[PDB]
């Protein structure tokens, strides 16, 4: 009897396949001849974009230990080539066929295929990915459509890539949405670049939910009255957050587009701009788009005619070339039959950690949990370890399955509370999920085992990426010590992130909000850092048209759109003319780096109380997680 069948092989499955080879577990892969969306995009030369996620969170530990030099954003091309390098290693273990039905019995599944060949496997893993409506727009993108108007009913990472590709062909963008959360993917800390996943310090949740809330939520909830923040200048961007019924912030189910702010874009790319664009580094600055009027927010229920294909905003009858219905993603699950009879219904919440479903035996899901920030790599690596342990270690299998139903109830209560299932429940802050999986496995770190201040910074401020949990113990990867070392030396041991928590431990919700925005350049959606870059923008648009071999006439003005922008930017034209963290962080960082190697338990009683609080980090009081204990 075949021990393991993996169905679907692209990216999600790589770390699990590796672990099965290490323990010489009998496995077969079954994967479609047609391949993935990256194959569609490759064949037709449309791999001319970059990832919305850092190298550090988007590539697996066993590649990072070889190829990590510096923080950066990898190209679509690089991400694809790394898929195709790992496919080549494992191609011999891959059967090219499509699975159409799984019949699940007590201790085995019967797998049917399109060819007619059937397979018996004790353990079955789905890593088949998602069907995506928006894929057609990207794969079959026409770059001649010019001076046309587009309406989008949802803002996600796909719409933003499309918007980034349209704007330089002088196409006009209207967002008919009920708000969206956008966040600068890159951020300055005292004039040094940090990708946003570097600054989440997730284990501070263990001190208290309240303190973690103040650490993260002011850029997302409209908590500052600072006129400089996008959600004050352009209030239509704000969302309805009355669904959130969890104390865990940021909440499961919240999505975010990550984008280049133009200042960060400039710093990296201004010096070889045409070459960088051609590699796939595209300016996708949605807040620069609203500021310049090249995108406009309009209310959710604005008048449109679907037959006449027209928008009417204030009083101009705008003919719209295309309406784009937003990205809805649904798992590519084949029919699964319970006791080889009853069709199985997929619901993220009715599975444990997005991986173990109920009423099925020895079936696991790999690649169906979405990270809020950073790459999928973080989630699928830790899931691969969870799945590998369940398949190979019956003790572990028994421990998890014994009370599966209760664990799932306890997880749902902590992360979703009494909220009705939503289509985005599958989205999780990465540094909670990876940490959650690591405690179920037992490759987690113990806060009480911190000896020095250096140790506290690794436990609390060092990002909760999958490789952090592969330094030592059951899933150790050779070279992780040298990686953690390199990362720490480049980021000042994440002291700047640790000092933020120091500074706001005595503040309330409103106070932290005002403090978050007291900076020269606050982290996200700082509209003071846009006007200065109008000249560069026009250099960029010209550079894009030179790469994409396109020529529109800029000397022809669409006076009607100029008119629709004014109506839109009404609050901005009121709020903008009404236009400390830097000092606190600066003083804080120098304090921490002076006592790096000082013993915690040693540190004296009666700076000031910043000591009492650093000693309690040995005994955090929100450490309980009922789905694990
Ligand atoms: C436009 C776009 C941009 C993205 N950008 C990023 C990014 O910047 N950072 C990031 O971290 N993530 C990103 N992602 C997400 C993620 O990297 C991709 O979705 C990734 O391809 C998912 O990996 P997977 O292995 O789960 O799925 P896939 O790559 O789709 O692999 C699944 C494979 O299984 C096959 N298959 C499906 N059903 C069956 C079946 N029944 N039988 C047999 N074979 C089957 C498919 O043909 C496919 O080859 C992006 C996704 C998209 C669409
Ligand atoms: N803690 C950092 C970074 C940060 C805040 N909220 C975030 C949300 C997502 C990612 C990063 C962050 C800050 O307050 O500035």
């Amino acid at each position: 009897m075949l021990e393991v069948c993996i169905i679907g092989f692209g990216f999600s499955a790589i770390p699990l396949v590796r672990e099965l080879a290490r323990t010489q577990t009998e496995f077969q892969i079954i994967s479609a001849e047609s391949g993935s969306v990256w194959d569609r995009l490759s064949e037709s030369g449309r791999l001319d974009f970059s990832l919305v996620s850092s190298f550090q969170t988007s590539f697996y530990s066993f590649d990072l230990v070889r190829d990590y030099e510096k923080d950066y954003y990898p190209t679509a091309k690089q991400f694809y080539e790394m898929h195709e390098r790992w496919r080549s290693v494992y191609e011999e273990k891959i059967i090219r066929d499509f699975v159409t039905k799984i019949e699940n019995f007590k201790d085995y599944s019967l797998i049917s295929t399109r060819s007619g060949k059937t397979y018996e496997a004790k353990h079955v893993v789905l890593a088949t990915g998602f069907d995506r409506l928006m894929n057609t727009f990207l794969s079959n993108f026409d770059n001649h459509v010019s001076n046309k108007t587009f309406v989008f009913d949802t803002m996600g990472d796909s719409a933003n890539l499309l918007i980034a590709k349209l704007i330089p062909n002088n196409n006009k963008i209207i967002l008919r949405t009920n708000g969206f959360t956008a966040l600068d993917q890159e951020v300055q800390v005292l004039g040094k670049p940090f990708t946003l996943d570097q600054l989440e310090s997730p284990n501070f949740r263990y001190v208290s939910s309240e303190l973690y809330d103040r650490l993260m939520m002011s850029p997302i909830y409209p908590r500052t009255v600072n006129p400089a923040v996008s959600y004050n200048q352009f209030p239509l961007i704000r969302r309805d957050f009355s669904w959130v019924d969890s104390k865990s912030s940021p909440p499961n189910g919240l999505i975010a587009i990550k984008y280049w702010p133009i200042d960060q874009y400039y710093y990296h790319f201004n010096d070889d701009l045409e070459n960088y664009i051609s590699k796939g580094y595209l300016l996708n600055d949605i807040a620069m788009w609203l500021h310049t009027g090249k995108v406009i927010l309009v209310p959710s229920d604005t008048p449109i005619n679907f037959d006449k294909k027209t928008i009417t905003y204030a009083g101009i009858e705008r003919s719209f070339h295309q309406y784009v219905k937003g990205d809805a993603e649904q798992p590519r699950l084949p029919t699964i039959l319970i006791n080889g009879e009853t069709p199985f219904e997929y619901l993220y919440r009715d599975t444990f950690m997005g991986v173990i479903p109920q009423r099925l035996n020895n079936i696991y899901f790999l690649g169906y949990t979405r990270p809020f920030t950073g790459g999928l790599a973080n989630i699928t690596e830790m899931q691969s370890l969870f799945i590998h342990k369940l398949i190979t270690q019956p003790q572990f299998h028994q421990k998890i399955h014994q009370n599966l139903s209760k664990r799932i109830t306890a997880y749902n209560q902590h992360y979703y509370g009494a909220a009705k299932p939503r289509k985005h429940d599958h989205t999780v802050p990465f540094g909670f999920y990876t940490e959650d999986i690591a405690r179920l496995i037992g490759i987690h770190y113990q806060p009480n085992e911190c000896r020095s201040v250096r140790d506290l910074l690794f436990y609390y401020a060092f990002p909760n990426n999958a490789f952090k949990y592969r330094l030592k113990g059951e899933y150790a990867v050779d070279g992780v010590d040298e990686l953690i070392q390199k990362v720490n030396d480049k980021h000042d041991h994440y002291a700047q992130v640790f000092v933020q928590a120091l500074s706001i431990r005595n503040m309330n919700s409103d106070e932290a909000a005002e403090w978050d925005h007291s900076a020269r350049r606050f982290a996200f959606n700082d509209m003071r850092h846009k006007e200065g870059y109008r000249a560069f923008l026009d250099t960029y648009l010209k550079a894009y048209r030179q790469v994409e071999n396109i020529s529109v006439d800029d000397t022809v003005v669409d006076e009607e759109w100029n008119f629709m922008v004014k109506e839109a930017c009404q609050v901005r034209d009121k709020v903008a003319p009404n236009i400390s963290k830097d000092e606190d962080v600066n003083k804080g960082i120098r304090l921490i780096l002076s006592i790096l190697d000082s013993d915690i338990s040693s540190l004296p009683d009666s700076e000031a109380q910043s000591i009492e609080f650093i000693r309690r980090l040995l005994q955090p009081k929100n450490y309980e997680l009922l789905f694990i204990r």
